[PDB]
């Protein structure tokens, strides 16, 4: 029963196994949803830092916390529209973010997440287009419900 739904609201609050958060590379959480994200989970976003600190987090390669089999939301996952938090989100790099969002959901047998809405809005990316591609990449996924919050 796999189902992608267009919505308005808070996504730290939705019902969630999976929550996508829309971040950098260099390891900074200072606005926007990454914001939000560090205030709500803390553990998330020191472990982000660390992953930075490695390399790990790179355009097209979403950073995922676990936060253990009992909580909700389960996993954070930490993808990567820009490379540092001053750039705006480019296209290219939603795509690739897409395709290894894809890639992690599989991976992690994830059968509900939500996402913001990539960078899109409010003098960011062009939300149609956007909007697009989340369907391209996110209606190809079996048994998995997909939440996406509107700008
Ligand atoms: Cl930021
Ligand atoms: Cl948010
Ligand atoms: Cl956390």
């Amino acid at each position: 029963g796999g189902m992608l739904r267009f919505v308005r609201g808070n996504l730290l609050e939705a019902p969630v196994e999976a929550l996508v958060n829309t971040v950098n590379t260099v390891g900074v959480m200072g606005k926007g949803v990454a914001l939000q994200f560090k205030r709500a989970f803390p553990d998330n976003y020191q472990a982000y830092v660390k992953a930075c600190e490695r390399g790990q987090v790179q355009i097209g390669r979403i950073f995922v916390y676990d936060r253990g089999p009992l909580a909700q939301p389960r996993y954070i996952f930490n993808f990567p529209t820009k490379k540092h938090w001053r750039h705006p989100s480019r296209m290219e790099y939603v795509e690739e973010g897409l395709k290894d969002l894809v890639c992690r959901i599989q991976e992690l047998r994830v059968r509900s997440i939500a996402l913001p809405p990539l960078g899109a809005g409010n003098g960011g990316l062009p939300w149609p287009e956007v909007k697009q591609r989340i369907q391209e990449a996110l209606e190809a996924l079996e048994g998995v419900e997909v939440w996406v919050y509107e700008p």
